[PDB]
């Protein structure tokens, strides 16, 4: 039910990515920040 955003890892820094109603929120590590991991720490 619903998982395509991931289709594609929108996400960056090995961060994780999870699919919503809305779109997809991206889960980065510790060592990074943001929806999409574009907060590098």
């Amino acid at each position: 039910s619903d998982g395509d955003q991931c289709a594609s890892s929108p996400c960056q820094n090995g961060g994780s990515c999870k699919d919503q109603l809305q779109s997809y929120i991206c889960f980065c590590l510790p060592a990074f920040e943001g929806r999409n991991c574009e907060t590098h720490k």
